[PDB]
């Protein structure tokens, strides 16, 4: 289990335990998954892993996908990670790096639009030293992905991988335990959420897998 992020993340001026990152409470480092979704910019296994800090071949694999091919806008893929704990073993994160294209890019546009919401402002702003009033084209940031190992419990479950899941409009819990063939209410305990909780669009959300994810996802 981890704390849902709740749309806390869109409160960038307030420290929230959740927005700093998945708590570092299982073992130490495992294989985790990612999802993203193409745009004009990031459409090949290769710009998407560089941004994400993957790797081409692994994105080919787990997508069933060409290493050099193009992705049609809005296709969603799955990226495989390490996911390992950091900053004196609190957090589970996989960190990236992304240098700031045009100055008016502030944190949260490169938590929620860049990232689509893999990461958090209040996480941009505890990694990284430069004044959030005064980020600028060229500033390299560290960018801590969100992702988690499975606890024992999850573990004794049969759950083998955590996947970092975005949240779309038109989304429940029962139509994303679709894909991935699971039963909500391990989504719903993965995320410390319950039958009544709700869950929000550009929010990340946590499934937890017994095998690896399907190769291609449809949300609907
Ligand atoms: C956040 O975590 C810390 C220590 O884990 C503790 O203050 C409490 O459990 C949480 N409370 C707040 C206000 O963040
Ligand atoms: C996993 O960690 C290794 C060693 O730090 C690093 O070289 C590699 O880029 C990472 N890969 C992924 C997919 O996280
Ligand atoms: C991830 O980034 C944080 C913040 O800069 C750093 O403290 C940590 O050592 C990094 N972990 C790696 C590179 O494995
Ligand atoms: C990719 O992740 C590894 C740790 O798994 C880290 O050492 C390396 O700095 C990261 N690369 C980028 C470009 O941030
Ligand atoms: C968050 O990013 C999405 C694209 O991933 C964008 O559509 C949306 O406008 C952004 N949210 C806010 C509050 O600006
Ligand atoms: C930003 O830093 C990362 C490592 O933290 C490095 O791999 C990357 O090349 C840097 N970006 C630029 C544009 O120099």
């Amino acid at each position: 289990q981890q704390e849902y992020v709740n749309n806390k993340q869109l409160d960038c001026e307030n420290t929230y335990n959740s927005t700093l990152g998945n708590i570092c409470n299982s073992i130490p480092s495992c294989q985790s998954y990612l999802t993203f979704k193409s745009t004009p910019q990031f459409n090949t296994p290769s710009s998407i892993s560089h941004l994400l800090n993957s790797s081409a071949s692994l994105i080919s694999q787990s997508n069933n996908i060409s290493t050099v091919q193009t992705l049609p806008t809005d296709t969603i893929i799955t990226v495989p990670i390490n996911c390992t704990c950091s900053n004196n073993n609190t957090y589970y994160q996989h960190n990236t790096s992304y240098t700031i294209q045009n100055t008016g890019e502030t944190y949260f546009t490169v938590a929620n639009n860049t990232y689509q919401a893999l990461s958090t402002c209040q996480a941009l702003i505890a990694q990284n030293p430069y004044n959030e009033r005064k980020i600028v084209r060229g500033n390299n940031l560290t960018v801590p992905l969100r992702c988690a190992c499975p606890t024992k419990k999850q573990s004794d479950e049969g759950f083998k991988y955590l996947l970092t899941y975005l949240v779309s409009e038109g989304e429940s819990v029962s139509s994303i335990a679709e894909i991935f063939n699971v039963d909500p209410q391990s989504i719903n305990e993965a995320n410390e959420l319950s039958s009544t909780s709700f869950i929000f669009y550009f929010t990340p959300l946590l499934i937890p897998l017994k095998n690896e994810p399907p190769q291609k996802i449809v949300k609907h």
